[PDB]
């Protein structure tokens, strides 16, 4: 193995699942995919080990058409990460092609709590 | 939706539409095509309302195999975007995969003009 | 062509390949895939005519999960490539999807000599 470089990179837990029954984000997530249909509710929370900074708000009401792309570059704002610094997303710990949209991820990958699960890291 | 950050992001008119009738746009891009059959003719116009600069040139003649994403290097390079701006291209109102080829979205987009038209924004 | 600019972009070739007879190749990466199995071997080499900088380190153990992008990033990291810089990957001459993940591409675009060859361009 000395001749290659041995490059090294699911214990995601979304603080948002520890800190509110199941019942309560259904009742919120249910009420919110009522009220505007056009969109989804999504919770983004870094995940662990990342060296990234953590993000101010987790709770995010997301055009359907907007794509993961779109999306990367509002948080990348929102951490004030430097261009030279990365981002991924992982939804239930997959990468998801940037040109997917939300609405597509949300009816793929969404939780019966009517929540779209967003992990981020820097690698 | 006090506790949601709620995300703000089809009207787009290409001026070289505005500018020029189709029977003309159709000559010119009839003559390209048969002169460079392995090059597509591409207009790239900023989308309302995007606050990003304007494109000094619209019209390209490009290598059908050349990606996406390579085109996008080449556009941002055109406006003079800094690393930390962001761009996206849309092909009748929908962002392309980055691996797709300019040759593929041709064949799949182009208008009866024998152009294809890419929209670009900061958002 | 006056109103157009000509966008101006199959030749790699891989000096580990032409250094080292392929039995020799095939022993040692047959030797990393039984000792390794959750894991690719990879060569990475520049593209010529790229003035981008040449990589300090050819040859990676990369987990299959890893996704292009992942790797896009240590990579860019290697050649300390600015955030304003351009880098592409190259399997046989495409492009990859930057959601792909490394044990894809080797299942897809492995050689019979049990490595995965990515040529990096800055264009």
């Amino acid at each position: 193995l000395t001749s290659f470089e041995l490059v090294k990179v699911g214990s995601m837990k979304f603080v948002y699942k520890e800190e509110h029954p199941f019942e309560k984000r259904r009742s919120e997530g249910e009420k919110i995919r009522k009220k505007y249909p056009d969109r989804v509710p999504v919770i983004v929370e870094k995940a662990p080990k990342a060296r990234i900074g953590d993000l101010d708000k987790k709770k995010y009401l997301v055009p359907s058409d907007l794509t993961v792309g779109q999306f990367y570059f509002l948080i990348r704002k929102r951490i004030h990460l430097r261009a030279e610094d990365a981002l991924f997303f992982f939804v239930n710990n997959v990468i998801p092609p940037t040109s997917a949209t939300m609405g597509q991820l949300y009816q793929e990958h969404h939780e019966e709590d009517f929540f779209l699960y967003i992990a981020y890291s820097d690698e």
